[PDB]
C-alpha cells in the first residue's frame, strides 16, 4: 500500500 | 499561499 | 506531554 | 485534494 | 524570525 | 519521477 | 492556536 | 494504533 | 530504541 | 547518494 | 553527531 | 548554506 496525503483546505495523511 | 498548522489536542496544515 | 501520531488508516499528531 | 511529491534531484510537493 | 510554508500549487518552506 | 510513501506496517519513500 | 517554526539558526515548532 | 519510529542507528516509522 | 517526540509546549524529538 | 536539506531563506531537499 | 538522510532509491535517515 | 540536523538524544535542525 501508499501513504496518501490529501487535503478536502485542510491536509491528513492516510494509508490507502 | 501559506500552510497554516492549525493545532487545536491535535495537528493539522491548511492554506491561506 | 509527548506527540503521539495515532494511526487509526489516517495518521494525525496529538498532544497526550 | 492529493498531495504529491513530484521530486524530478529535488523535491516539491503540489496538489491534484 | 519564522519558518513559512507557501505554496504559489507547488509548497516550499522559507525562512523569513 | 515522483517520491511515493510506500507501505506494507512500515513506510518508507522512495525514488520512481 | 497555531504551532508555528520558530527560528532565530535552529527551528523550533511550539504552541501558541 | 499509532506509528512508531524505530531506531535500528537508522529511523524506520511503522504502525504499531 | 525509538524516536519519542516530547512535548517539553515546543515540540523535541528525542531518543530513548 | 544523499538528501541534502539546502537553506539558500528557502528550504529544499535534493538528490546529491 | 547528526541525523543524516541516505539515499540508499529510497530515503532512509540514518545517525552518524 | 544547508539544513544540518544535529544530535544533542535529541534532534535540532539548523541552518549551517
Amino acid at each position: 500500500a501508499k501513504l496518501v496525503f490529501f487535503a478536502e483546505a485542510c491536509i491528513i495523511g492516510c494509508m490507502v
